[PDB]
């Protein structure tokens, strides 16, 4: 029954932005401002959560998987910069005036290179309307985002627009994640990774990451 | 039922503290080692709390309302400040290192006085291996607890003393409510409350919480 589940939250000052059917019976996973939420079909419980699936081998983080949902309608409003040959695919929360995300930009043809297709996702520190916020809100907007994005670390000025994008949108994801600073890198499965690294440690760090993570 | 929920806690490794209903169907509430989990009953499923009621007029924590079980368990551990016309009731997690915490001490007449009474159970902020932890260790096994209390938040011979009271099972209660920093207090409805706040302040507080809830 989302109407009363809604209308709880609402008495709560907590807004719905993702209502899914929980993995539990009357139970449906809700994403708030507030987190991810698990609360009865009659909106009168709410447990903080996360949930984790553990009929099985390991434990399945079911809020981390709630969150790769978003992460995943979001694809369509990544800037994506491919490796020819692609290796390793990682997202990455940048600030156009965070000088490391310079840094990782002036880098980005070593870090293809090196088969790493990075992913980019609008997280400005300051916050919604700063500066930063307006001037990304303009290039997620342009037509050719890679393009308009290039321009702006190059200085040159971006034609702006009035797109469907909402930076918010991956301010509050980002932050759902578990980001705070910029670039904040994080994985395939969900792992957040904070800082920026450089095109051959960040290969040397997503070779072993997988290996770890595969059982090789 | 209980043996597929016994079979998941095993699996990680966990002892059931004991088992209990939950207000929500098909899941039990489950006090363990690591502490309060909801898990269904099939044991496919757990959540982390803490639970809430939500379908009244304010949201009311059923994990703490739960604890409150444990909390009532430590009654006797407690260094109580029992006001003559008692009107209210709170328990306090206090640290005789805190600031804040001697100033509310020092001012408990007045809480009495407002018919209040307090309390105290120890939350060393520091972790187990502190003074923190240490010199109430010894606050809580003297003869005369309140006097030790009263001795050594005036600074005073911290008496050497021991018994079987651990600390940690405050600590841990505390942790499982909530508790972050001192002074943090606990509401009969299983409410936690961070902070300090006069006797005056405190009062109102106490009279509009419990007005705005039970109607």
């Amino acid at each position: 029954d989302d109407a009363a589940i809604q209308q709880t939250l609402a008495k709560m000052g907590i807004k719905s932005s993702d209502i899914q059917p929980a993995p539990v019976a009357g139970m449906k996973t809700v994403l708030t401002n507030s987190g991810v939420l698990y609360i009865t079909d009659d909106g009168k419980h709410i447990i903080q959560g996360p949930m984790y699936d553990v009929s099985g081998t390991a434990p399945v983080n079911v809020t981390n998987k709630m969150l790769l949902k978003q992460l995943n309608a979001l694809e369509k409003e990544m800037i994506v910069y491919k490796a020819p040959q692609e290796k390793h695919v990682i997202t990455v929360f940048t600030d156009i005036t965070c000088g490391y995300s310079h840094k990782l930009h002036e880098q980005m043809a070593d870090y293809n290179a090196l088969g790493i297709t990075v992913r980019y996702l609008a997280f400005p520190r300051q916050g919604l309307d700063s500066d930063a916020e307006k001037e990304m809100k303009a290039i997620w907007c342009a037509k050719d985002k890679n393009k308009a994005f290039d321009d702006v670390m190059a200085g040159k000025s971006v034609a702006p627009a009035s797109c469907d994008v909402d930076i918010a949108d991956h301010y509050a994801l980002g932050v759902q994640l578990g980001v705070s600073g910029t670039p904040a890198v994080v994985l395939s499965n969900g792992t957040l990774v904070p800082g920026y690294q450089p095109p051959k440690e960040m290969k040397e760090f997503l070779d072993e990451h997988q290996k770890m993570t595969s059982g090789k």
